[PDB]
């Protein structure tokens, strides 16, 4: 069970932070109206291996708090194209490696949170 939090409304150029708490790789996906759901970022159990979608590279940071069993996605330098519902997801098939970019690999999902960049 994934308990997601964060998101909200922010002005372009700004930042927002998402979090998710439940051995698995954790991923983040987003879906904007009328668009296919998109990979954003993933992190391995240890936190040592991360992966970023092309649009996320250089402005988002995924992290794990190994003491609190949480994962966070910090999003900087946001723009209106980033508006979407963002979901955390868990891949129990990967107890060691980072999460893949494929939604079909993740069997557990957070409820989603709206992110809107004005």
């Amino acid at each position: 069970q994934l308990q997601e939090s964060g998101g909200g409304l922010v002005q372009a150029g700004g930042s927002l932070r998402l979090s998710c708490a439940a051995s698995f790789a954790m991923g983040w996906f987003r879906q904007a109206p009328g668009k296919e759901r998109e990979f954003v970022a993933s992190i391995s159990r240890s936190g040592t291996l991360t992966r970023y979608a092309d649009s996320a590279k250089g402005r988002f940071t995924i992290s794990v708090d190994n003491a609190k069993n949480t994962v966070s996605l910090q999003m900087d330098n946001l723009n209106p194209d980033d508006t979407a519902v963002y979901y955390c997801a868990a891949d129990l098939h990967r107890p060691y490696g980072p999460g893949t970019q494929r939604s079909d690999e993740y069997d557990s999902w957070g409820q989603g949170t709206q992110v809107t960049v004005s």
